[PDB]
């Protein structure tokens, strides 16, 4: 019989009880000190629909310290009672029986929105509308203040002074001018303005434009610790950019650096700032536990699996494992790499792009695209030179192995092992 | 016969000090400007019990440069001489023997109250709350100079210009008015409102209002650079958390992705920040100094060993290394893991919580609660396939050990890896 | 027949697109409000010209999302339109057929600018005058509105005032003062100073006025949030200076460290945030991949390969592998360095400078320019003492290689490893 | 015949220098708009000594870009022409042949002080003086600008509204007010006041205002900024040392961290901020190369190495690497340790302080200042239980080796070795 806290149309009573918050809120001081009709039967429903409203929440769910659903309303009942219920309570109960000060269940029930201000809240954004709601409601009640603290100096006051500004020589001046600027006021006194329009004369008028500013003033600072917290919070990554530039600059003055190459190691810098951004994908990859590293590392292989004819028949096990333990050598294009006479131990395949070796002049293994090149490892597994030089071309991703990983992973489990020395092809072995 | 410093009384007369520190501070000024009675002893009984005071911090001990607790009162009176004893005793002297600018006792009073505002700071509310005070202070004082100034200068001063405000032609006006208008006219000018109702007229008070508007923006711009610092040190952690956001965003937009592993990978993230908040445990648990370490691991060994019949026999040394040597697996509901045809050395008990074993749709293992599952390493020790596939099922925590590992610290002591090897219970090995 | 983008002629005619928006969007407001010629052919020949220059896009390729440079121009119109194509030819469409609040094809004309502020923005500075253009056109445009009230109101008002103020009693004012006193009161509620020389008198003005103080606090805050991020970008290298200072004195003052020390540390670390500035040279070296770091270990070989007989014979991959493997230990003049009876497989030579060993008062090795010292690695190969005590001299970099490596390297290639041992020249070996 | 530019006379005339620097860019303004005698002649010589400065500036060396210090002033005089020579001959350059803005040698004379505003400069305070100089400065120079634009209006302006505040109906105001008045209305309209005395009346001065604001709202914000900076550098420190703690307290509520274990693990939190202050001494340590943390190691060993007997007669190299090769351990008094039936490499003597060594109710061991206990390496060296339990005491310094390290290193040196097996004395063997 209890309805669940997810329902939708709690969310529509959630979004009604906001509106009436805010309405009650802004109405009852300027009802109350500005100033029948259906508005008495709309006040006694507020506190009747709040009451429903605590009907309501005792009937849908809650969620415990331990169990997030829990049925049971009695439940729901024995936790909010003697807390959040008895500011509802308050809330919800009229005080029918002048004298609005005592009318704080209004006051009181905004502490049901500062309970589910983290709900309300998505972005920073919505943070600013809050926080400029909230010097909508402060220059309201103020406002509303000095409008009584006029009325009651009253028997040079400023209500004259206003009758002198604008024309209406007294009588008094009309219902709307008398707000308008006491929100005129209130807004002189706040931002740190000071108009010569209206200003205090008597002491209590003196010491309520002192409290006014002291307030003004710290509210001003918290709107400015926010703006500044959001600007740097947005520019942090150009900061951060800034940053590395400023390394690679200082480095690139501190050691001659030849012009060509200063200009190539820049090029790189932009390069890699263009896709990593700075972040790199192996710290990412490695935060990562165990499994997830697995399942992540054969979404590179998407390039080399279906298109070798042995790994095809591979277990997952094996597949996962070996996905762990590629590199793809990413390279922007037109790079050298490996010549002749270097170390033969890091074995070398091809992703994607292409490549050429120049061996003296000899063009060979202009492939690259799903390739495959490399060394006999079952007999011949000599380090030295394989075929020659490689020179630069166009978009140079390869595929990165080590001759002791593969062979130490690859022996593990034999059939396979057989299986993929059987059918051992290469595009193009460089030799 | 010497009383020591972490007296309760010390604490109570140190309260009272603050107490006639901030009564004479604001008092004395503005009687000696604006303004027989008990008021003249209660003056030189300031004094009188500030001599006390300077007998009871000579009576009570104080804490050196190498002992934190000394006897021997003569010590506390040899190194508090020629220093903050001529700062007590100015302020202790009255110079009863007008000129009311001589009371700079009760202003070196206030150095006392720096040397102690260490003590009085327990969080950075109180900070505020002192600069709060400065701001009254401060203001009270600027305000006293500038009635001074007003009343030197009457012999179209700002004094007319009150009594042509409100009305009290001249005689003159009253004693609450010339100081609450001095207040307002101090406040006019700090927080850069800028009234029309009171503002300088001979050169004086324009230059002393040029000093006033220095002070109040340099004041005004240190209260928003302590209220910006403390707003970023309290967001400084959503910042962080939008970091890691970001990080993650942007690796999974790099490298396509496929939507349900994007959608495993961010529900990884948001499950991660629920208990870590990015604080990895390990890193903090590496921090402690050997000891520490060992001891705190043993709090996550409640569950293993008292339900393992052989580790109750178990030394205290062996039960504290193998806490620091075992790893719990923590791993969301629903999670798959390593299959069959893999390796065997990472050896694997249960936690808490269950998992499901489908070695081609046979169910085995539903266990979990403190249960125990493996291989022998007596006799088989071969990595390879122990049984089979494990299934995703609810919260997953395993309990990792390494066989290498294992092997290495229970040869170190043979008696117990007897007794565990005789005693090996098993709740399902996988076979 | 198709215009490349990265035309020149396109880039002057964006200068002139530029000049034409900020003519027309300062122009229109003042003429509408504040105010035939060969305006009105001015006015028809903007749209007219900016229908060529959507004409002109049409001509001009654009960067797609994969292809960066793209031909026919059909690709261009059918990607353009159905957006800002839009944009743009409502700014090119002309509404002759009063009433200027319809003229928003110059308020849309601004978005076209908006896309490119990536484009113009080179540095910060840049987006600091932007933000003043933006004070500049957002102060004129509340300017004439404020204008428009005040003429709407009349039929007490501020023009009364302005015509008791400036002598022009009503006829009215002259043109110019109408429009330099708007700004000035703009200007008087955006930045808080709040003159008295004209002032809201009924509840519009009021109003409206409270729109600007909301504005100017909210762009004020932008303002102050932007400067400070800038400023903080600036000294962030002063800060990261001033923390490790922090480190430094603190480690000192922690363990005693004897005065010499002391200083000898101290000094240290300025010299080494002479040239590092803080930022290590390995960090940034290890860095770059493979190749690139092979490449730049061999400009730091320009100081010993030219000089050595042997390594001119040296194959290019015994170059940049040793390159890459020899480390420059840097030294602030004035070192004292391994002495007699340590360790010798820290197989040292020399780079630039000079060094003594005294052996017990015996001067030996006054060498350093480009010299070789060591020991015999073929026979000898003995840790030890190999002379005596190396003494403090000028500018010390020595150049350090280690025992295992070079042999383990060198042996690989057999016909260079006899080269180099034949052709052992050695300026003073170490016996 | 050359001076050496670290002369303390230069030093003296450099703050002759500033000294007429600031009199002259104060006074000039001054007379030319407000307003025979010395005074010409004081002019006169100003340019006179400067030129004095330019011939002690050839006499006097400078530093090149290669040599620190340079003889032959002609070098002096080539690298000074074209450049800061042209400035300085402009400043030392009359003018004599009205017309006062021609006497940019003044304004051009602060480029040198900005040219020498590093020397100036030791910490940031000075720095806000300089920009309060600049307040200073900037405020003058626009009160000049504001009395010649009231001058050059009078033929209702603002000094007859002057006239009419302060008694002196016109003739005219004297000229001490129509410059303090000045001064007023500028900090008027550059922090944002807005005073109601005196303000602007025709189109000029409002235009003046106009810029007046913009400048005072750009540099105010700097002013800000600046101040920020300084403040979050501050707090820096507290901010680190509340990350720390959040640390901690989040790892202590995450996983359970029975109470007694949670008060330890903060006092020992708290007890490594008192020292530490959150840097470790190992980073640091690590920092410095080879030589400086080899010399540095042996200032720790000032405890143990003396009261030794055969590390009396070792050699520095032996010292050098023992002292390196040592980790102090410490630890807060009242701490339990290694047990009996752990492992037994790790090695342990004591630096200062004491322990208790319970092996079941059995007090032993109870030294510790400077004292030594172990076991016999020679023969026994056998890992397993030693003596029994160490139990908690005063302040817990121990002397940390390691078996196979220590082994390793003296074996090395066989003359050492045996000296030190033939005498090894141990306070306290555990055994």
């Amino acid at each position: 019989w209890t309805i669940l806290h997810y329902s939708p149309f709690k969310a529509v009573w959630d979004w009604l009880i906001l509106l009436l918050v805010i309405y009650t809120a802004v109405f009852t001081p300027y009802s109350a000190a500005f100033l029948c009709q259906p508005l008495a039967v709309v006040d006694l429903i507020v506190d009747i629909m709040f009451i429903v409203d605590i009907l309501i929440n005792f009937r849908t769910t809650y969620v415990n310290a331990n169990e997030e659903v829990v049925s049971h309303p009695g439940r729901i009942a024995v936790h909010y009672f003697k807390g959040w219920f008895l500011i509802d309570m308050v809330a919800a109960i009229p005080f029918d029986l002048l004298i609005g000060l005592l009318k704080t269940a209004r006051l009181l029930r905004l502490v049901r929105v500062a309970r589910k201000l983290d709900r309300y809240s998505e972005y920073g954004a919505a943070v600013l509308f809050l926080l400029m709601c909230t010097f909508a409601l402060i220059a309201h009640w103020l406002a509303c203040i000095w409008y009584a603290i006029g009325n009651m100096e009253q028997p040079i006051g400023w209500l004259h002074n206003l009758g002198d500004q604008i024309g209406k020589p007294y009588g008094g001046p009309s219902i709307k001018d008398k707000y308008v600027t006491a929100l005129y006021f209130t807004f002189s006194s706040l931002t740190s303005v000071g108009f010569g329009n209206v200003s205090p004369n008597t002491n209590s008028e003196k010491i309520f434009s002192i409290c006014v500013m002291l307030i003004g003033s710290l509210m001003y600072a918290s709107i400015f610790g926010n703006v500044s917290a959001i600007i740097q919070r947005l520019y942090s990554g150009t900061a951060r950019y800034h940053t590395q530039m400023l390394r690679v600059r200082e480095f690139i003055r501190f050691h001659q650096i030849p012009n060509p190459l200063r200009q190539r190691l820049e090029e790189y810098f932009q390069h890699a700032w263009s896709y990593t951004n700075g972040i790199d994908m192996n710290a990412v990859l490695k935060g990562f536990p165990e499994c997830l590293q697995a399942d992540i590392c054969l979404h590179l292989n998407r390039s080399l699996l279906q298109h070798c004819k042995p790994f095809r028949g591979a277990t997952k096990g094996c597949l996962r494992a070996l996905a762990m333990k590629f590199k793809t050598t990413h390279a922007p294009p037109g790079d050298t790499l490996v010549h002749a006479g270097d170390l033969l131990t890091a074995l070398y395949f091809i992703s994607r792009g292409s490549i050429e070796i120049l061996r003296g002049d000899v063009v060979v293994a202009i492939l690259g695209k799903n390739d495959i090149f490399g060394e006999p490892l079952n007999l011949y597994a000599r380090p030295g030179k394989s075929n020659g030089d490689v020179r630069a071309l166009t978009y140079c991703d390869l595929h990165k192995i080590h001759r002791d990983d593969l062979l130490e992973v690859l022996d593990m489990y034999p059939e396979f092992s057989d299986h993929f020395w059987s059918s051992l092809e290469i595009t193009f072995n460089l030799r």
